[PDB]
């Protein structure tokens, strides 16, 4: 079977490829066409494409064939399957073969199973096409990295769902019914119980849990999946609301507020963090760093060209008007000509609105052939009158060519098929681009441009994949759900029926919103919280790998594509500026560039204001005063609290005052806004002491210029010197994204033109769903899906968030750049018809590739353009000591920490007597510390195994299992203090932790048992967290979690004013909101509900909490709205029917600007952590740093124990010639290299020929890192002279005597350990 002779592997070949790689398109499309009926029901196609199945599968086990008979099969080495990709082809061709053999058996096998298989045919065409898989295997490499957040983020999912079973295990199943026993009818949003009863004529009966019984925490496989829901944002407030039904509003919000910074921002970090490391670590390696050469050198040839192709300066038509014409045509008048005519083009289409007067309709009318006809002419004058072959040499003029013909192309087809009107004419607006040539911007631009132009073959061959793994795993959803989506409510939108809806059902599980929805029905078609849970499982392997892969390659894209035009750009300043301006005759390097280039190497009176307690005690007035803003009643107006802070009031206006007329005295004519407070404050207190009346509704008025009060937070900015530095970094980096936040408004102005045109006047729905005009919705009709059958009243309405002027398109398409209710908008947008007419469902289903195209330019690829621009671009915050320590930088500087890391383990107990070496040994020599981890190991299960209604022996037996493994831990306790000392113990910071648990489980087992009665008035229950805190005791066998941690942790301790920015944030916003939207009457049909609300400051905190993880803030900013209803205030006799305006239309404001700045704000704080640890990110095995450094402290101990000594030179070589080799030698390398490796290490003697420790340090850190080191002589001694300045420059805390152990000084006379063995 070994037979020669093949012939088949020559017919592996240039045809019989593509012949593959066809059959491969057809079978797609096949699985494409095919359409999934509910019951055993086929389409007539379908069982008409059902007849071709066997065809492929022929040519499938052909290339089988004759791939095994032209190769191997296994023991082959080079055989079929010891190929990656032919493994799974063979596998796709076995299941075509077996599924085939259904007829033969009648498939009384029952398989239900195996067809299935064929969803992955789609791959079949990465593994036909080499140059797909070597740009997965691309991405799949930069996402390895991310196998440690990933067990991190499985390690807090897991330790919130421990906590979970605790404390909501049971306590999610009775519900408020009304009583009306027989038809019980609960609320729509139902209403749980507790001890929280029923509000009114409501009773507590019993309930399957919230989401049909899906979200709850029941198991601890029902707790992982509530907490991964709420951990991916998507309705975690309605999970916290139901638990503040059921258990009580005070302590839930501990749980899931730090459930979404922990598990769903802080992860963000980890991950932008992990993955920018990755990035820079990956652009230096030779095969890129080389490709990127090959594009620079390009740059630089037509850089060059066109300058000389600027010489061209040559000076009976064929040349007598040809000459005039392009030199007008090119003249700086005829460029602002057209550049101003294309303005008032795009004005003119941007004015269209629905309803626009009839007047402008035929102006328009008219306009759009002027323009066109304008733009032929002046198009052809640059054809005809400088050439065709010549022209489409600039690339704005090939594409305003394109954009001349596809205007032609829309005025035909408008003509041919009044209506649709898509209008590809918004898109000359794209000229004004060029508009940046004038500034000094255009070079950033310009260079992104061409890194983008050059690497597309690299772009689309991955949107490609991306494509294809969207269309794998829309054929599995319809293998798993193809018509098993119809209801007996009605089949949903998202749907997984056709192809075309199960794309778009896939897209918003990877966009990640609202996949709660979708897996709530994908559960319920499968079974119920029943047999069908098991598919629980499609969605979070698509809404994990989906939100993070598709990070990673729209980060990847924008990374690269925008550090190569950081660095095309910083090669012209640094040659036009920096070479032709000498021989025609760091500096501000961002954290990024620092480090990549790194890698690429290897009045008199008054002006006694200053009392040293005046602008330290003005400080506290601000402090107390934005307090006291928190504390105002809203709704109250004229309660105690509000007349008490009134006062308060003239005391803080009385102080601010009195310290600004002080200050100008001082100062004559950041203060602005000082003045404008007082200027408010004392404005609204004169107009309200004086009369108050007689002036038209001016209540509002002072309740108004009161809203100028927010302001005093402000104030400390410029006290705080250092808030003031954070808030100009916030500042200075807006300016860094503002060429390009100038971009991404222009092309969502287009984005918004073209949505006008095509939705204008079309969102438009009657309440009756039979009519479907304005004509006909009038009168009442009879409401039968509320299943009450009620008589209501036909209205003619839009939609909320609608696209009939390019305001409310650029509304609607913020928020479906921010994500949420975008689904809702795309099911508008399909369902649509006409002009003034009703939807029709699932109409128009192509209005949905607007809605992709939109994604994959705004929310992935400008976004990412935005996070990558302010993380390439970051500068070091503080960095003005000397030119940011010249010599010695982040790598070299902070690896000494030499002058720590001296100490060992002085815990041996030295006493060789009994338990000395009895107990302090059996601990030590693990046959004790695995027995213990055992037990952790065992005690993390028994904290799975809660469940609710258990047998009882079971809950007993937990109880049981929970007393042996806190006495197993108390006996760690209590076995380690006798066998290391009391003192000793209580400082290792685990061991602590231990002592703080085992006592919290003791206290535990005696409180819940009895000798102590269960009153005076305290709870038991947060002991509990001590027992869940066990399984913290399996981070301790992390090192590689347990280092991320711990430094993004710290650089969260060193940055404590970028999260008071956004705490200042969020206070000012909470104070506007209570304020402004503070007494709207809350109805539990809109989304100011009980739950979310302005009307305190913390509910208002929260409220914008929920908004900012992005929780249908798009719904609390349209209930917010103006004309809403009033709460009685029960304090006035007055306005109880008028005031019926307690909201107001700066909600749109209030909401879009919060949502731009607080993920802004965010963004920065991300930065500022990523860019503070971007040396643990970006560390390499080749390049030292502090990571291989404490190696050096393990082997010392072990192999020497010299305590400052005690070594002579075998334990040098007894070190060196083991360890890893970024220190040196390594086992591999005891020769000669070793040899000439210590000949570079020359250091002085001590007593018995012996070194010091951090002598040796500084000799394995210098002589692998190559700081300050010479070939020998005084040139050694000279340099380390300088070394000895610079330690001095950077640290002046270290003694001669340790300083002089640091620069050991070995003259010449004096030999050294190196020149021992080498002479
Ligand atoms: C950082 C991570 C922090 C994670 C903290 C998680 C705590 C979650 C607690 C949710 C409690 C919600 C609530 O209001 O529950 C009220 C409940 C009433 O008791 P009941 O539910 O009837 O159960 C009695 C069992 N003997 O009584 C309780 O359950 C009270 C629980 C009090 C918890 C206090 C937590 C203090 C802070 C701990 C930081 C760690
Ligand atoms: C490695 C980590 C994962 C380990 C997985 C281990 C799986 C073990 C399966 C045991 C099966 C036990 C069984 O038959 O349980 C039946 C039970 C019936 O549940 P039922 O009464 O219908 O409703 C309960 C509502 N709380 O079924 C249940 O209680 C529900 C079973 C599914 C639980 C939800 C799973 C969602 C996806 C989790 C992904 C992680
Ligand atoms: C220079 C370019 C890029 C921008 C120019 C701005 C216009 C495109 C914007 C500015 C304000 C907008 C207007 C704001 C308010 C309205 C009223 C509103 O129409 C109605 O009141 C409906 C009933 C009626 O037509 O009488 C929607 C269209 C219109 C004119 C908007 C149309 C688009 C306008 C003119
Ligand atoms: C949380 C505190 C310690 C932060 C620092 C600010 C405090 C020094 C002061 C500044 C203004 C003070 C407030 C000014 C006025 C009032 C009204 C005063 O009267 C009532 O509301 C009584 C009502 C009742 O009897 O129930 C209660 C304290 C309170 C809220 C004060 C609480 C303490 C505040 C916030
Ligand atoms: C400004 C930059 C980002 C250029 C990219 C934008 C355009 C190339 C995109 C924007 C939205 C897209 C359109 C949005 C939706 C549709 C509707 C869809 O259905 C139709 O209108 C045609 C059939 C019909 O409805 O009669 C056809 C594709 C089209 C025009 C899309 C084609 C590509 C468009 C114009
Ligand atoms: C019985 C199990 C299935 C219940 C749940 C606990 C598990 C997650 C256990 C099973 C065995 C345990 C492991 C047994 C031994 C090791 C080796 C050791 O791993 C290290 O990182 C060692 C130090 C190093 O080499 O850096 C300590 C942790 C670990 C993975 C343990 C971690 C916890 C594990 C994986
Ligand atoms: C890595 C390994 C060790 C996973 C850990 C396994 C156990 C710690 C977990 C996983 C599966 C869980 C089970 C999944 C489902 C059920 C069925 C369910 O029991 C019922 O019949 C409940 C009926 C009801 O609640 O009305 C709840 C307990 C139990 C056995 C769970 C108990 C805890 C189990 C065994
Ligand atoms: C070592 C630790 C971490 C886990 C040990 C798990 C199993 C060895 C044991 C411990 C408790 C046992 C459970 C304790 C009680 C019950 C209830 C029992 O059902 C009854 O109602 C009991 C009827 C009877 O026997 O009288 C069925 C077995 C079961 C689930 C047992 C199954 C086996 C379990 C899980
Ligand atoms: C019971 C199942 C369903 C989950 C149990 C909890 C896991 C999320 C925990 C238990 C043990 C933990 C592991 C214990 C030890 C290690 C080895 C450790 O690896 C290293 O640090 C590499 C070695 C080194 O470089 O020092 C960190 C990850 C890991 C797998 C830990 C990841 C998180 C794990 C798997
Ligand atoms: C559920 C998760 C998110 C919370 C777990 C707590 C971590 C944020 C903290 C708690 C205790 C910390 C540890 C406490 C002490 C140390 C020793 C310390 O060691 C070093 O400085 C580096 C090694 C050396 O040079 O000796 C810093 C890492 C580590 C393991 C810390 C890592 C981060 C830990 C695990
Ligand atoms: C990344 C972090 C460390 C920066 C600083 C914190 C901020 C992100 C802010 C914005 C959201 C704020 C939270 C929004 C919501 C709440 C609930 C709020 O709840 C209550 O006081 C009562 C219960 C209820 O909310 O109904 C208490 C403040 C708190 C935790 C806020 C604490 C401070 C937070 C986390
Ligand atoms: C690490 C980083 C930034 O991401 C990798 C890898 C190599 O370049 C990539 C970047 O995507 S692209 N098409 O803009 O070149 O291109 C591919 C080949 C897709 O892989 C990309 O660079
Ligand atoms: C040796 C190079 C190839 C590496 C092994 C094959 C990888 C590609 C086959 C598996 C792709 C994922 C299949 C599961 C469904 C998405
Ligand atoms: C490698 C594991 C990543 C995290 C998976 C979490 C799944 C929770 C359900
Ligand atoms: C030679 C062209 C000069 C262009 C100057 C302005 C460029 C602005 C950035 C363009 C980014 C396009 C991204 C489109 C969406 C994928
Ligand atoms: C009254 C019509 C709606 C007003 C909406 C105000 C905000 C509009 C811009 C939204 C953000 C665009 C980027
Ligand atoms: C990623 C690009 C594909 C987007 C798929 C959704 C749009 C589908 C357009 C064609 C719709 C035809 C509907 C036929 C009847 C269901
Ligand atoms: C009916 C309760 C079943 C519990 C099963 C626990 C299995 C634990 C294995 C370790
Ligand atoms: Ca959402």
């Amino acid at each position: 079977n070994i037979v020669r002779k093949y012939a088949k592997k020559l017919i592996d070949w240039p045809p019989f490829e593509y012949m593959i790689l066809a059959t491969i398109i057809a079978n797609c499309i096949v699985l494409a066409l095919e359409q999934h009926l509910p019951e055993d029901d086929k389409t007539p196609m379908s069982r008409r494409l059902e007849k071709t199945e066997p065809y492929f599968i022929g040519i499938f086990c052909f290339e089988a064939g004759i791939k095994i008979v032209a190769l191997g099969f296994i023991f082959h080495k080079g055989s079929y399957l010891r190929n990656g990709w032919n493994v799974m082809d063979f596998i796709v061709v076995l299941s075509g073969i077996l599924a085939t053999a259904g007829t033969h058996f009648n498939t009384h096998v029952d398989l239900r199973t195996l067809r299935a298989v064929r969803v992955l045919r789609p791959l079949k065409l990465v593994s036909g096409i080499p140059s797909l898989q070597i740009v997965l295997k691309s991405i799949m490499k930069a996402m390895v990295p991310l196998l440690q957040i990933g067990l991190l983020l499985f390690f807090a999912i897991l330790m919130f769902a421990i906590i979970g079973l605790e404390f909501y295990s049971g306590k999610l199943h009775r519900a408020c019914f009304m009583n009306n026993s027989g038809i019980l009818e609960g609320f729509d949003p139902p209403h749980p119980c507790g001890v929280q009863g029923c509000p009114a004529g409501y009773e507590c009966k019993d309930w399957i849990g919230p989401n049909d019984g899906i979200t709850q925490f029941d198991n601890i496989l029902f707790a992982v999946l509530t907490v991964f829901q709420c951990i991916t944002m998507e309705g975690w407030t309605t999970v916290l609301y139901n638990t503040n039904d059921a258990l009580g509003a005070t302590w839930n919000w501990l749980y899931f507020i730090p459930l979404i910074i922990i598990g769903s921002f802080f992860v963000l970090n980890l991950v932008l963090g992990v993955l920018s490391g990755e990035f820079a670590k990956e652009r230096e390696r030779v095969e890129n760093r080389r490709a990127f050469m090959k594009l620079r050198r390009q740059q630089q040839i037509e850089r060059e060209l066109n300058g000389y192709r600027a010489w061209i300066d040559k000076a009976h038509k064929e040349r007598l008007l040809r000459i005039s014409i392009r030199h007008m045509v090119k003249s700086q008048v005829f460029y602002w000509i057209v550049l101003s005519l294309v303005a008032l083009n795009t004005a003119c289409v941007a004015i269209v609105h629905h309803n626009q007067p009839q007047w402008l309709t035929h102006l328009l009318y008219y306009a759009e052939f002027l323009f066109l006809g304008l733009f032929l002419l002046e198009m052809s004058l640059k054809m005809y009158g400088m050439g065709p072959r010549l022209y489409f040499h600039s690339s704005f003029n090939c594409f305003d060519f394109g954009v001349t013909v596809g205007s032609i192309f829309e005025v035909v087809w408008a003509i041919f098929r009044p209506g649709t009107s898509f209008g590809i004419s918004v898109l000359r607006a794209l000229r004004l681009l060029r508009i940046f040539k004038i500034t000094k911007y255009w070079a950033s631009l310009r260079n992104l441009v061409v890194s983008l132009m050059s690497s597309m073959k690299s772009i689309i061959s991955l949107l490609f994949l991306l494509f294809l793994f969207i269309v794998v795993f829309a054929l599995l959803g319809m293998q798993l759900f193809g018509g098993r989506f119809n209801f007996n409510d009605g089949t949903p939108s998202a749907n997984f029926d056709t192809f075309p809806a199960a794309i778009m059902t896939v897209f918003q599980i990877l966009t990640g919103e609202d996949w709660n929805e979708v897996m709530y029905n994908g559960i319920r078609s499968q079974g119920g919280v029943s047999s069908g849970m098991w598919s629980a499982i499609y969605f979070i392997v698509l809404t994990l790998f989906g939100n993070y892969t598709l990070l990673n390659v729209f980060l990847a894209i924008a990374v690269d594509n925008l550090a190569n035009a950081q660095e095309l750009t910083k090669d012209e300043q640094e040659e036009e500026e920096a070479f032709n301006q000498k021989h025609a005759l760091r500096h501000h390097m961002s954290v990024w560039e620092q480090r990549t280039s790194q890698l690429r190497k290897h009045r008199a009176c008054h002006y006694i204001v200053n009392l040293r307690y005046f602008e330290m005690c003005i400080l506290l007035v601000i402090a107390a005063s934005s307090i006291a803003l928190a504390a105002e009643d809203p709704v109250l107006t004229n309660s105690e609290r509000n007349k008490v802070l009134r006062y308060f009031d003239y005391v803080f206006t009385g102080v601010f005052t009195f310290e600004m007329v002080i200050k100008m005295i001082d100062q004559g004519l950041w203060n602005i806004l000082d003045f404008v407070v007082v200027v408010g404050a004392l404005v609204a207190f004169a107009l309200a002491n004086a009369l108050g009346t007689n002036k038209g509704r001016d209540i509002k008025t002072i309740k108004s210029l009161r809203v100028l009060r927010v302001l005093r937070p402000l104030k400390t900015i410029k006290r705080l010197p250092k808030l003031k530095a954070v808030f100009d970094c916030v500042v200075t980096s807006l300016k860094n994204v503002f060429n390009i936040l100038i971009v991404y408004k222009l092309f969502m102005f287009i984005f918004a033109v073209i949505a006008v045109q095509l939705f204008k006047g079309k969102f438009f729905y009657c309440t009756d769903s039979s009519k479907d005009t304005e004509k006909e919705c009038i009168g009442n009709y009879v409401d039968h899906e509320k299943n009450k059958m009620e008589v209501k009243g036909r209205e003619w309405k839009r939609h909320e968030f609608h696209y009939d002027n390019i305001i409310w398109a650029l509304l609607t398409l913020f928020t479906v750049s921010t994500g949420e209710g975008w689904p809702q908008v795309l099911q508008h947008s399909v369902d649509v018809t006409e002009e003034d007419r009703g939807p029709s469902r699932s109409n128009r289903m192509e209005m949905s590739i607007f809605y992709v195209v939109y994604f994959v330019v705004f929310p992935f690829f400008f976004v990412n353009i935005f996070v990558a621009l302010i993380i390439i671009t970051f500068q070091e915050q503080g960095d003005k000591m000397m030119e940011e320590c010249s010599l010695e930088k982040n790598e070299r500087a902070c690896i000494d920490f030499a002058i720590s890391a001296k100490p060992l383990t002085r815990y041996m107990p030295q006493n060789r007597h009994t338990f000395q070496y009895r107990v302090w040994h059996f601990v030590v020599s693990p046959s004790f510390e695995y027995t213990i981890m055992a037990m952790i190991a065992l005690n993390t299960v028994v904290l799975m195994m809660k469940y609710y209604s258990a047998p009882c022996t079971y809950e007993l037996a937990l109880k049981y299992l929970n007393i042996a493994f806190t006495m197993v831990f108390s006996l760690e306790c209590v076995l380690k203090v006798i066998a290391f000392g009391f003192l000793n113990y209580f400082r290792d910071t685990w061991n602590i932790f231990d002592f703080i648990t085992v006592i919290g489980s003791i206290t535990e087992i005696i409180l819940t048992d009895s000798k102590l009665v269960n009153t005076s008035g305290f709870n038991m229950s947060f002991l509990k967290l001590f027992r869940a805190a066990r399984l913290i005791k399996l981070l301790r066998q992390g090192y590689t979690i347990r280092i991320l941690l711990w430094t993004f942790v710290q650089s969260f301790k060193a940055l404590p004013y970028v999260c008071l920015l956004i705490a200042m944030l969020f206070f000012i916003y909470a104070i506007i909101g209570m304020q402004v939207f503070g007494n709207i009457k809350l109805d539990e049909e809109s989304h100011i509900n009980r739950h979310n609300n302005f009307r305190s400051f913390f509910g208002s905190l929260m409220l914008l909490f929920r908004s900012a993880t992005g929780e249908a803030w798009q719904e609390i900013m349209l209930s917010c709205l103006g004309e809403k209803g009033c709460e009685p205030d029960t304090t006035a006799p007055s306005g109880q029917n008028e005031n019926e305006r307690c909201g107001t239309d700066l909600a749109y404001v209030y909401f879009v600007s919060f949502i731009f700045f607080c993920s802004f704000l965010m963004l920065n704080l991300f930065v500022a952590v990523i860019m503070d640890n971007f040396e643990y990110l970006t560390r390499d095995s080749s390049i030292l740093g502090p990571h291989h450094l404490d190696e050096f402290v393990r082997v010392w101990a072990e192999y020497d124990r010299a305590a400052c000594g005690r070594i002579h030179y075998t334990e040098m070589y007894e070190m060196l010639t083991l360890m890893s080799p970024p220190l040196g030698l390594g086992k591999r390398c005891p020769s000669k290299v070793a040899y000439k490796r210590l000949v570079l290490m020359n250091m002085p003697v001590a007593e018995d020929m012996t070194v010091h420790f951090t002598s040796t340090l500084m000799a394995l850190i210098r002589t692998a890192l190559d700081i300050k080191i010479a070939k020998g002589g005084a040139d050694r001694q000279q340099l380390d002279s300088e070394l000895q300045k610079e330690t001095l420059a950077i640290w002046p805390h270290l003694s001669q005597k340790m300083l002089d152990l640091l620069v050991p000084m070995p003259k010449a006379s004096d030999l050294t350990v190196g020149k021992i063995y080498a002479a």
